[PDB]
């Protein structure tokens, strides 16, 4: 692959946000050259997590068929389990798919009681609802996929949505993730793909412009659902849910590493730095309350130890023209004895499906 | 890559039409056919990807170019405007910028290049020029030029792609699906046609063109308007080509009437010996490209190709005249235009033809090719 070289960028404390780069050429033997083979090497160390809930089976099928064989696939379904039992429909698709491709894949249902059991017996209750079960939501699904990914030794994790109309785009996202990591110089790296979102980008940059003093545009992937991170970085990040996930990752990262403090708490991170790559894909986005998305994204910014007295004012008046709801946040999953957690997920979960993984 | 294995198929004389196959898995090294990623990249280097274009949007052309595997040489035959404003000029700029950023091996020429029309005359091949003696405007002619250029650089396979695709990634899959079709082939004379309601009518009559002789209805043919297709140079080289919307269906009609049965086998003894294989691959990506007058100009011409086939029967004939009228595109008493057909470019001396293009064409552009 060929991409524009990473030239321009801005720094905030220990955070480096690279200017968006374009993919210049897809298949390859001011321009970065990431050989196709270095990408396939990294691919084998990247878990592609797919949190899903009632998506169209023909779309899920295409996304699955597009993920590079090399990549382990982790599916966390919070699909409807009755009248009709759709998890059941997905289980069937997954095995047919495995029978035709031998892809390495793990699938589990979010409501698996053997899953909720591992979280408690391990002390991690941040992901449970009042009925003692894992709360429905996208962040929780991502958290489960994340731990599963850690349990199999993944070094990188990429997120992909199962309702893409363009399988080829999914194939490019994964490769673009790899490309982002291969151009990184830090073990704490995030890759966010790019092709409302501007209002989120407008305020995220503003979140910063208000103490650098200079208006910026550098941030352009604030609602980037298609993103990837190294396991090291994912594991120390508190996660939100719903539409707050993407913008919140950015807000938290600046909040905690935008200045230098408690450097002792996260030594290696402050020293190695956090890099955020923003790659503009070659393919367009096509998939299938803009008001909630919009309110939750901005709520993420309005509520930080870093939003100014004035920044909040505009958001407010922008939203109105009664404050924004504080976003649900779950603690990092780093201090979870992954093995113990996995042992009891394996010995108690009734929906876990393993195929050569 | 993984594909459903070729199991079902039908034969007609020396023609083997394989049942449509689906791509089951995209990236692979490892009822199912396994064509390792690497065998595909080897073939890729011997395949010229021909892109006949005419006034397409620059940003779409740019994406298509960026998606073609670096290893594939690219041949562009532009018949774009030359003033008000000169957009061949805009394309030349895009192509150089592209070349400076990627070092892709590429050749581009304008269809109206007088140094191009000169090579065709001095070589005896007049089928492609009009009165003025210039190369006629049209997609088949563009394809013919790209085809000879491809032959001039030693391409063994040629794949056709349209420059107005909205999905770069799909173009990237087409080229790979072409290779896959060729790698599952057992004949040097192979065609690969991609697949994903005008084509259902063309497919209906194409199969009917055959069912009328076998007496058994078939649905084997499902890529009658497959713009995305590819062939071995050996096969492309001996085929008469039409133009406009008749190109794709006509390739099928001609292959069926010349090899649909043994005869004058001496004229093409090697072809009859190895047979012609037609693979039909269903892509993983959908089809989303850049009118409606066109769609039923497409209907009118696809069907005319069949109607004028020496394989047609009076029955298939009135059924076509009829379907065609019931739609309001053919008068109640006029029979469909006959198609335009130039002949195989096999007897053109490629070497002395290329010398004339190289030494006389003011629009020819080359980058490591």
């Amino acid at each position: 692959m060929l991409l524009e070289a990473p030239v321009y960028k801005e720094i905030f404390g220990a955070v480096t946000i690279h200017e968006v780069q374009k993919v210049i050429k897809m298949d390859t033997e001011t321009i970065s050259n990431i050989p196709r083979e270095k990408i396939y090497d990294l691919l084998g160390k990247m878990a592609v997590i797919v949190p899903m809930k009632n998506e169209k089976l023909h779309l899920v099928d295409g996304v699955l068929k597009a993920i590079p064989h090399k990549c382990p696939i982790i599916i966390v379904s919070n699909s409807k389990r009755e009248g009709p039992n759709r998890y059941k429909l997905e289980v069937d698709l997954i095995r047919h798919f495995y029978n035709l491709t031998h892809s390495k894949i793990i699938m589990i249902h979010q409501k698996d009681p053997g899953l909720a059991k591992a979280f408690k017996e391990v002390g991690y209750t941040d992901i449970l609802d009042e009925n003692g079960m894992i709360r429905s939501g996208k962040g929780e699904g991502m958290l489960v996929g994340l731990l599963l990914a850690k349990a199999i030794g993944a070094e990188y994790v990429g997120f992909v949505d199962a309702d893409n109309y363009i399988p080829g785009a999914v194939n490019e996202y994964v490769k673009d993730y790899a490309a982002g990591f291969l151009m990184s110089e830090s073990e704490y790296t995030m890759v966010r793909l790019h092709w409302v979102s501007e209002i989120t980008n407008h305020y995220l940059n503003l979140l910063v412009s208000e103490h650098t003093a200079f208006e910026t545009t550098i941030m352009v992937t604030g609602n980037a659902g298609e993103h990837a991170m190294t396991m090291k970085l994912a594991e120390i990040l508190p996660f939100s849910t719903g539409y707050s996930i993407e913008p919140y990752e950015i807000v938290y990262i600046l909040e905690r590493f935008g200045k230098w403090e408690n450097v002792e708490e996260f030594k290696d991170v402050f020293d190695q730095g956090i890099e955020i790559f923003q790659i503009e894909t070659l393919n367009p986005h096509f998939h299938e309350h803009v008001k909630e998305m919009l309110l939750l994204s901005l709520a993420t910014i309005y509520h930080s130890k870093l939003a100014t007295d004035n920044l909040r004012k505009r958001i407010l008046k922008d939203l109105r023209d009664e404050e924004p709801p504080k976003p649900l946040v779950m603690r990092p999953i780093k201090e979870i004895p992954i093995k113990e957690w996995m042992d009891i997920v394996e010995g108690n979960s009734e929906t876990l499906l393993r195929f050569e993984l």
